[PDB]
């Protein structure tokens, strides 16, 4: 109440504690975040989205991530939402994206893993489920987060961009899309290699501001951003990045209990009987958090040095906490 405002008095800041807000919401992290993010951003006054409307549309989306799940519940879209608000208003992005694009990106972020059932895309695949079987086997959950965020704003009651042009819908809607596919982790290397090359290339105007001409330069940072935000946890402080650890692997082992019970093939990071919590965070730093990071990094310079240091850190109080 007063300590809510006070944890959102770091709202712009990589150092926010969602957990605590999430205390301080009647575990409404999400809908309290989204509020908190449009109104410092001014989303509602340039967009003409009723409050009443928005506040119930999140509601509902928060509704629909799933409470008995560890991890992919409304904190973590909350999380992504916030991390990526700061990650928008970063030195070197400046004056480079549309508020169209800043809306989409932030609503693409809160959305991503709406009714996520706390199983992997491969186990949904193993196992016929509906979902894979509606979905062809192809980014199967993020299809589906998809599908959920844009049927939410079908009634009227619930359509926030009810006062969008035509236009500014359909491009708000392919950005989204764009977005929430490429958190599917089958994509990232993919995605980092482009990274990459984009980085190589990279042009600036002079202030330290990237220069990016239209639509596929912009929407590829964008892609990369929201994805960063994702497999941000390890680049956190190390009291938030235990937590998120500890989250992520009760949500494994469930995944390596419902395989066990059916007689199928238990993943070695899923397997709660052999898998080090500790080794598996070192693996996760130094084979895809880290090169992801170092990369972004490179782009955004020297904006996001102080998220390599405490990367780097927390990756060898992980690496000192195994023999
Ligand atoms: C804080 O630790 C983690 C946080 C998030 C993730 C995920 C990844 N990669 C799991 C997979 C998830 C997805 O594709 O649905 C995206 C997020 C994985 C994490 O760690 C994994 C399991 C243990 C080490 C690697
Ligand atoms: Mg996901
Ligand atoms: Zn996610």
């Amino acid at each position: 109440e007063d300590h809510l405002a006070k944890e959102l008095e770091d709202l712009n800041k990589w150092g926010l504690n969602i957990f605590n807000v999430a205390g301080y919401s009647h575990n409404r992290p999400l809908t309290c975040i989204m509020y908190a993010i449009f109104q410092e951003r001014d989303l509602l006054k340039t967009f003409r989205i009723s409050s009443d409307t928005f506040i119930t549309y999140m509601m509902t989306l928060e509704d629909h991530y799933h409470s008995d799940v560890a991890y992919h519940n409304s904190l973590h879209a909350a999380d992504v939402a916030q991390s990526t608000h700061v990650l928008l208003s970063t030195p070197a992005l400046d004056a480079v994206f549309t508020d169209l694009e800043i809306l989409a990106a932030i609503f693409a972020a809160a959305i991503h893993d709406v009714d996520h059932p706390g199983v992997s895309n491969q186990f949904l695949i193993n196992t016929n489920s509906e979902l894979a079987l509606m979905y062809n086997d192809e980014s199967v959950l993020e299809n589906h987060h998809l599908a959920v965020g844009f049927k939410l704003l079908q009634e009227e009651h619930c359509d926030i961009f009810m006062n969008l042009t035509k236009k500014q819908r359909q491009t708000l809607r392919k950005m989204v899309i764009d977005m929430v596919l490429a958190t599917d982790m089958s994509k990232h290397m993919s995605l980092l290699a482009d990274l990459k090359t984009m980085v190589e290339t990279k042009k600036v105007t002079s202030s330290g501001v990237l220069l990016l001409d239209n639509y596929t330069d912009r929407i590829q940072v964008l892609r990369n951003m929201v994805h960063c935000a994702d497999l941000s946890n390890p680049t956190k402080s190390l009291e938030l990045y235990r937590q998120w650890t500890d989250r992520i692997m009760e949500e494994f082992f469930q995944q390596g209990d419902k395989e066990r019970e059916r007689g199928m093939e238990i993943s070695p990071m899923c397997d709660k009987h052999t898998a080090s919590v500790e080794k598996s965070q070192v693996g996760f730093i130094d084979y895809i958090v880290h090169p992801l990071w170092e990369t972004w990094a490179d782009l955004v310079q020297p904006d996001a040095q102080d998220i390599l240091d405490t990367l780097e850190d927390n990756r060898n109080w992980y690496q000192s906490m195994i023999p």
